[PDB]
């Protein structure tokens, strides 16, 4: 159940440190519509056979009501669903963990939220880690309202988190003293946008930059509330391109949790200290490619050669 | 439109920089849904005559509906209906003291879509109030992706601003405040200092060239608030600096003259506007926005509470 110890197994059953990204924009949807409807609902069809279709619990009566619409004003809602549904469906053999963006579910309203809660409630009846990128950040008193969203109303697995407000925020996010529980958080250490860090890298404290003060505070706060135990973690967010960077908390933070993005879309080099530096027992060193294999016409295909490619492991 | 412009005018009509902040968790909704039913009712009722609350888009036929979902009909809609409540209850009990009014994203998602839903009617009717407002939901993440945000906040919402968390880059703000293809502007705040205590590990404690973090983002704020012609479009792209760091607020106020400044903290985490704070980070008002939360929200009488802090901030405020 912990995090370290879900993500254990699953490594084994199926070996691999893929992180597939689900990050569905507004024409990922109208398209698996517009061509969709003019084929006999055949990928939604294929999905109302799943069966796991049944732990959702949102509009579950307008979800698994065979293709139709009056466009009712649940249209929309129905085919955002279901194209999330489609993915997972094709693609999770090969992902050790699932990735999804909260900002891509809140543009349109509360429906966007609907269907984020259907996603992370199949993602959790089939046993597949999750990670809620959202990199919270406020004042204690708020992100606790983070933290019951993510991980008792999604119950998702792990969450990405900004400590630049402060690194306490961590001890109200990864642990929940009413109940006990802890959580796993993953701290944005080096971003992935070229004018990326003129703040993770141009600043600095006695010489030694920001994403290394900001990685190691981040540490020994999991230090403290023993995350690591208790079988969860607090791991660090270092893009794919940030080669120098990686390699370097690989090696002095060696049994760290890693989550790299910026693969498969906004260029990149799947080899080369990526997957090389920042290796270890793979599923410490989560890859997440998005867009590559959600924006590919026919995916799962695209997932595989990933998988085969990252199964590329010289070792 | 422009948001310097509508916070202009209203300024002048009711003569106070007080932001109020409306950030309702568990116990003010339980607690208010028992008072209301205990007492039978009274502040819904009087809810339900407000003139704009016919104007709300999402389940209208629900909240306008002789005293709740009672549990007796619905119970489902319940939670939702009292939730809705006690925020026309609180803005139709203090709006006439606020010059703007702060929304926290935080506590409309903690169950589900339902406060997303409450967060709109809330947004659409402070819109049709046409008083100022901010979302508090200090957003971060690479463009494009941020642009989902600026959506949900700038166009589902039609909110005037946001607050945003700047660390990962500047050029995020590209897409935040610009949208570049309907040819709009908006505004926002990026976290500066706030009000967290152990707050300076990273905005204090790290430097570049003498200065201290905090000085250079809002430095990269600003430049970048240059570049996007918006101040020339009538928005702009202020500071949160919260209300228990004087120094850094004169600092801040003393070098960046005409900055839109955001700050919170005065009255539930300690301080007090009363002094330093207000002088400290001074101009003609707008400039400087003293947001006041839990302290009105959760008070037993906050059309009372609101106003004590409206005379105060007068006051202090010559
Ligand atoms: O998720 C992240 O923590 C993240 C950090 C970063 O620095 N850059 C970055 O692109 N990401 C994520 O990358 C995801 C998109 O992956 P792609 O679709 O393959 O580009 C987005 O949903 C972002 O949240
Ligand atoms: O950006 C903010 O909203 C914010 C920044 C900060 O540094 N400190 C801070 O307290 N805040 C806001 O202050 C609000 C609470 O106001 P109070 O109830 O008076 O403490 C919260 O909802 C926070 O979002």
């Amino acid at each position: 159940m912990g995090f370290k110890v879900k993500l254990e197994k699953r490594r084994n059953a199926i070996n691999t440190c893929l992180c597939i990204g689900l990050d569905p924009d507004e024409k990922d949807i109208e398209n698996f519509m517009k061509n969709e409807k003019e084929n006999n609902y055949n990928n939604i069809k294929k999905n109302l056979k799943e069966k796991y279709i049944n732990n959702v619990s949102i509009k579950k009566d307008i979800l698994l009501k065979a293709p139709d619409n009056i466009e009712k004003s649940e249209e929309f809602f129905y085919f955002f669903n279901h194209f999330c549904f489609y993915i997972i469906n094709e693609t999770n053999k090969y992902a050790l963990t699932f990735k999804m963006n909260f900002a891509f579910y809140i543009p349109y309203g509360s429906v966007g939220i609907d269907v984020l809660k259907n996603v992370f409630d199949y993602l959790y009846e089939l046993n597949i880690p999750t990670i809620l990128d959202m990199k919270i950040n406020d004042i204690g008193n708020t992100v606790k309202n983070y933290r019951k969203f993510i991980f008792e109303y999604l119950k998702s697995d792990s969450c990405t988190v900004n400590i630049y407000m402060g690194t306490n925020m961590l001890k109200d996010i990864c642990y929940d003293e009413e109940k006990n529980k802890y959580y796993s958080a993953f701290v944005l250490v080096k971003t992935t946008n070229p004018d990326s860090a003129i703040f993770q890298k141009n600043l600095s404290l006695d010489n030694k930059q920001a994403y290394v003060i900001m990685a190691q505070e981040a540490l020994n706060m999991s230090s403290y509330l023993n995350l690591e135990q208790n079988n969860e973690f607090i791991g660090f967010v270092v893009g794919a391109n940030s080669y120098d960077e990686m390699n370097y908390i690989r090696t002095y933070f060696p049994n760290c949790y890693i989550l790299s993005p910026g693969i498969g879309a906004q260029n990149g080099d799947l080899h080369k200290t990526l997957t090389n530096g920042y290796h270890k027992s793979y599923e410490k060193i989560l890859i997440n490619i998005g867009r590559a294999i959600t924006k590919n016409p026919y995916p799962q295909k695209a997932a595989q050669m990933y998988y085969d490619q990252i199964n590329a492991i010289l070792k």
